[PDB]
């Protein structure tokens, strides 16, 4: 939408959060170095009101080793927060990715997934449970006069719609799910919100595996508030239609949703990435454009069951997106984008991604003026 008006300056722009500040929150996910960048800082100043990390509040940033607590740098991006007054997410109390492996050794040092007695591997799920009580409540003692949002659980359920079958589903059962909401209720107070986290959840099997699971977890009494949508998507794919149905479906059971990773890829899966940002031709940020213009349409159709929607990012000069950007060659050397043509070699993660509203010289895109606007 309107590629008539100009490639300015985002300082210089309406605010993003203004536009949107009856409907949801507006976020972005960061980087400590982030805010002692003077453009990045400006940037979340002026446009946003809700701020999560990308990584620092990940396990293995958080507790390394067993005892070493390291909050310095989540307590870079909490200051900030509340100095701007920033709504805060906590990005994420359990995951199987960025978990430090101390967590899942025995009394002996032994991974506890290899165990075949059933009377260890009882205390072994017993021991790691608490491991996991202990590190959630820490964090929470600390932050919960902070932090309104916490990702308790994220990617707990598989693509292939059956419970992941991570280490802590290995040794301890659905009850690692349950006592990490119960833990950060218990801890936290009932004024924080506990949400569960995870990407692709427009889409089958995995949706309705994730409805039945928080469906029975409630039932059984587990304090979930709302789910996480990552929504790491592209520009055709999920369709609105798809993601409509999929925020009906999880509001039905009384959940909030946020939009907690939003990110539009240029690419279809997996990416054949341009090798650099100049190489993107106009015309993909015009499909961007149109496709967030429906997007946000949707999302404010929606915004009485949506109470936030965070990029995970800022400007294009900085995204996750890049390390899936893989650049295809062909015997030539030339760059292949199209999904099926022959190639010869891959560089993987060395291309571009360009995914968010403003451009990597932190100018609008054609997407912003598609999605400031009220048509
Ligand atoms: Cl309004
Ligand atoms: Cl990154
Ligand atoms: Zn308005
Ligand atoms: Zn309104
Ligand atoms: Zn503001
Ligand atoms: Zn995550
Ligand atoms: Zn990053
Ligand atoms: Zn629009
Ligand atoms: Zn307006």
């Amino acid at each position: 939408s309107y590629a008539k008006k100009p490639h300015i300056s985002a300082l210089n722009a309406p605010q993003l959060d203004q536009r949107y500040k009856n409907e949801f929150t507006i976020g972005a996910a960061v980087e400590p170095y982030q805010l002692q960048n003077e453009k990045d800082v400006q940037m979340l100043k002026r446009h946003f009101n809700s701020i999560v990390a990308e990584n620092v509040m990940k396990p293995i940033s958080i507790q390394p080793e067993e005892g070493k607590f390291n909050f310095e740098q989540a307590d870079r991006i909490v200051k900030f927060a509340k100095a701007n007054g920033m709504d805060i997410r906590f990005h994420t109390l359990v995951w199987h990715s960025q978990v430090p492996q101390w967590f899942f050794l025995d009394k002996e040092g032994k991974p506890m997934v290899n165990e075949t007695d059933p009377v260890k591997r009882e205390q072994n799920k017993q021991l790691l449970l608490k491991r996991l009580e202990t590190h959630i409540k820490t964090i929470v003692e600390r932050y919960k006069d902070d932090i309104k949002y916490w990702d308790v659980v994220e990617e707990v359920v598989g693509d292939d719609g059956k419970l992941r079958n991570s280490p802590w589903y290995q040794i301890a059962g659905i009850d690692y799910i349950k006592v990490a909401f119960q833990a950060a209720r218990k801890y936290g107070g009932d004024n924080i919100k506990l949400y569960m986290n995870d990407y692709n959840t427009e889409v089958e099997p995995k949706r309705t595996a994730l409805y039945n699971l928080v469906k029975q977890l409630k039932e059984e009494g587990v304090p979930i508030d709302g789910i996480g949508h990552q929504s790491h998507i592209q520009i055709g794919w999920p369709s609105e239609a798809e993601i409509e149905k999929t925020i009906n479906m999880f509001a039905a059971l009384g959940l909030d949703n946020q939009i907690t990773g939003l990110d539009v890829s240029m690419y279809g899966w997996p990416p054949r990435a341009y090798p650099t940002y100049d190489a993107i031709p106009k015309q993909k940020f015009l499909d961007q454009a149109a496709r967030y213009d429906r997007l946000f349409k949707l999302y404010e159709k929606l915004s009485d069951k949506i109470s936030n929607v965070t990029f995970w990012g800022i400007a294009d000069n900085h995204t996750w997106l890049d390390s899936r950007a893989d650049v295809y060659y062909d015997a030539n050397g030339n760059v292949v984008v199209d999904p099926n043509a022959p190639y010869a070699k891959v560089e993987k993660g060395k291309g571009k991604d360009a995914p968010f509203v403003f451009g990597p010289d932190y100018k609008v895109k054609p997407a912003y003026w598609a999605i400031i606007d009220h048509k």
